[PDB]
């Protein structure tokens, strides 16, 4: 139940990189504030999305399928998109960020995802007035909730 | 020969983290200079060595055995230590840094190792006057050469 | 909830070996019956336990600590041992067998664990009259329950 | 040179599965003869190729590109195809079979590849008279050489 979920969350990253990435996160936290780390990881996510473009889509389900197709080739969870009235809500499950950088660093590591979807939307013809922002409403460990809005 | 060695070097990191770490390295290079990145990675290596202490050793071969025992549990290559007159030369093989952060970033990513061994020496009674420095003399891709000297 | 647990269970094995091990399991199922596969995987578990011996223990908690210390170096879940009257019950969590060989093959792949603990008990002075057997009472996906009894 | 190549070959498989697959290979060798293991792994390769079909191609370079595109998503080396007169010679580099099942088992584990390309050619309209056979002429460790012939 709780212990099994904790083990799955903590061991999602491989043995080769868990300690190294934890040490890197520790050094980053020592040198920089959480906001600077959020900016850094957002730019990293933009670069990642640039290196892994999504196929052209027209509908919400097609965009979700393209994003999940990109994700499934690297074992990075999956995204569900819901069109609530005018705004799109993106829920990402099984992001391996917690296993690598630690749970307490999810306050900034999650910004990486915020950097990806944004750029992906820029590749799908989304208006520049729209931006992706992380909503601090639900538990970050369970899922990461983002909103594409003005 | 060359292509097989290149493939082995480029694919040492798993598919789950290669793109993410490449994007993170790209963002880090965009924001900070190589010297600041070297300082950051050295502190990261110090934290990594603190989190994974080495068993007490007395001889050079025992120190090598302890360091290799720590390395082999995470698939991070191996170290050979030679005692030339007064100074110790450490040659590290098969560091997965190139596969993760890219070959062109080895100018600073290798500093991570410089941060590890240093702390490990501090754990084995090495005098504070001695420090570990990377010698820019050989090919970085083949092996990483470090000197423990004054 | 259910989808997240399913994703964690299915993606525990790396991308490098998931398809290859699934194909190997398919070929094994086509060629051999479940009982023969159980015997084969039990012998495989015995060999694995021989290659990775456990440190000598005296109490139940120390035995569990040694077994978990062996497991944690390879990301293979963890074991809880309970001494019910005269028999030991071992519950194993987060075995990556399902991610590799598929859920429907857990009827025989779990025998691998039955082969490991047995040998480990033989290394800790357990009487030859005692054997490890898998109890088909609970859900195999949630946890694997084994009994060390006569 | 030699130690680096040996380390890269022996550590291609992750820490999570190296010991388990070695134990499984030991059990398979104890129970079955090499020819039976070759048949089993050939059928496994056919199933793997069925699960991961290649895109339709017309030329030799296009077929090689499709096969390498399938391989590169799972970190399984790469293949080079040469058209010598009437027969196709396939050289596969960086197969992780040796890291998993051991070098001494490459006498049969390589049959897995023999099972894949065969089925792949069956998907590309190759005549049923043509079969893929492993040529025992070169060093298995360096590369795996296969011939598609009558």
């Amino acid at each position: 139940e709780n212990p099994l979920f904790d083990y799955y969350r903590n061991r999602q990253a491989p043995l080769q990189w868990r300690g190294a990435l934890g040490a890197l996160a520790q050094s980053l936290t020592n040198h920089f504030s959480p906001e600077q780390l959020r900016t850094l990881l957002r730019e990293a996510g933009q670069h990642f999305a640039s290196q892994h473009p999504v196929q052209a889509a027209e509908t919400v389900q097609s965009m979700q399928d393209a994003m999940n197709g990109v994700w499934t080739t690297q074992d990075w969870g999956w995204v569900d998109i819901h069109d609530l009235d005018s705004f799109l809500t993106l829920t990402h499950y099984a992001a391996p960020l917690e296993s690598a950088f630690g749970a307490q660093n999810l306050a900034w590591s999650a910004a990486f995802l915020e950097g990806v979807y944004e750029q992906w939307f820029r590749q799908l013809g989304a208006s520049d007035a729209l931006h992706v922002r992380q909503s601090e409403e639900s538990d970050v460990r369970k899922a990461i909730v983002l909103r594409l809005g003005r």
